[PDB]
């Protein structure tokens, strides 16, 4: 049935909703120009000493450890979210903790999306906006750990998702029977197959005119995996170069591969 | 309707074949039974015998440079098969090409593989993973991630007739660099993406969502072609010839 499926999918809507207090209807609301919900923009080194004063060591570094802070609460909700899933509660332990992380990542990048444009990205729950050749400015390495994720943002907001599409997505995402160390894999699929089968309803409902959409948005999960690598690449460079700098042990559990 | 990509589906079946010696269906038949078992190459003196038949490690990276470089014109026959492949812009076609021929030489190696082996020369031999994995370093670890996407690839139990679409839609894909005219690959691509889905449907009536996962393999292939090019510029850490392989 259909209905089953539409079942599923409002379920995973109405628990993104719950679970992410930034949505991307939200997000658009705001950067496209819907007088209350206007950000403070920091493009320069002024502006950045004048939204603490409004909005929420070194100046790249305080930069990259606001990050940081920001993906373990995205992990927080992103968690919040997977129990959620019908089934994922009632897999082994162990794999609940491996699809988490692995899962967690490519779908930061996945909702950050939502928060960018091809000029910037939103910042403390869209109260401030940093353009993008602010973050390039940065010196290095950090200059260049945002540009591949404004590149991935400006294909996939190509794509017109809407936050029921991605509430299905992301839940695609977090059952991958593909990660490293799953003990039962098939439990797994089971649930990864509903998924699929409840996404590709709901891109034919929701996006009629839209041809293979469902095809389109399955291969954006290769430019996810390429994103992360190369962050994680980044890291590595990081934690040599700045021996003072400090990881959330969360992330940095999260790392350890 | 659907016509026009059964239409599809088969002309691209009827050119893989034409264009591809041996298929995975003669494969199959190889590695499981029925009429002439291949020479098995499973330790250094039978390979040393291989070579009558049909400075080690070397030897057999060079001769899988070889026939890559083979591969790479039946794909470019292929390719030219392709409905308005060949009315692209030419620089657009040598780019397809360029990118898109390390993911179908590793989707097709996976017909030639299973977990303890690979066959080798029209399959007149058989390698086994053992023996691989054995040589010496880097040369151990270079064959092994592609058996362990081989393994979880065949397990989709996907026959020529499938893998004809779907080497298709990989080589018509939007996002290679340095593209002139992503428009018409585009549409292209999602004409092939209907003809492979309706495959997998009528091919695969009980195999739910094969086509999702399909689909989700081309994460893995794009994993292992980045991994591929970073051992190549390690073991150039290690005349016309050089060349030809480039
Ligand atoms: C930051 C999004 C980060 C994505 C990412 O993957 C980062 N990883 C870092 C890591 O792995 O360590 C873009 C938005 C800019 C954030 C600015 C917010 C200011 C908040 C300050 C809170 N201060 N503290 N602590």
């Amino acid at each position: 049935e259909s209905a089953d499926l539409r079942a599923l999918a409002k379920h995973l809507y109405d628990s993104y909703i719950k679970s992410f207090p930034l949505t991307k209807a939200k997000a658009r609301a705001i950067l496209t120009g819907k007088t209350d919900k206007s950000p403070f923009v920091i493009y320069d080194m002024n502006s950045l000493m004048m939204g603490e004063d409004k909005i929420k060591k070194e100046v790249a570094i305080r930069i990259f450890q606001g990050c940081q802070f920001r993906s373990v609460e995205a992990v927080q909700e992103i968690t919040e979210y997977a129990k959620s899933i019908p089934g994922f509660v009632n897999l082994d332990l162990n794999d609940q903790v491996t699809l988490l992380k692995y899962g967690v990542h490519e779908i930061i990048y996945t909702m950050l999306a939502s928060l960018m444009n091809k000029d910037g990205v939103l910042i403390s729950e869209g109260q401030g906006f940093m353009t993008r050749e602010f973050l390039k400015s940065l010196r290095k390495p950090f200059g260049d750990f945002m540009e591949p994720k404004f590149e991935f943002a400006v294909k996939f907001n190509a794509l017109e998702l809407d936050d029921s599409d991605l509430a299905i997505f992301i839940a695609v995402i977090i059952l991958s029977g593909d990660r490293p160390g799953l003990l039962n894999v098939k439990p797994i699929e089971d649930i990864q197959d509903n998924l699929l089968q409840a996404l590709e309803l709901q891109l034919k409902l929701n996006h009629p005119e839209s041809s293979q959409l469902f095809a389109k948005l399955l291969q954006k999960m290769t430019d996810l995996r390429q994103i992360v690598t190369e962050h994680v690449q980044l890291l590595q460079v990081i934690k040599k170069t700045e021996t003072d700098m400090s990881l959330h042990p969360l992330l940095q559990e999260i790392y350890k591969d």
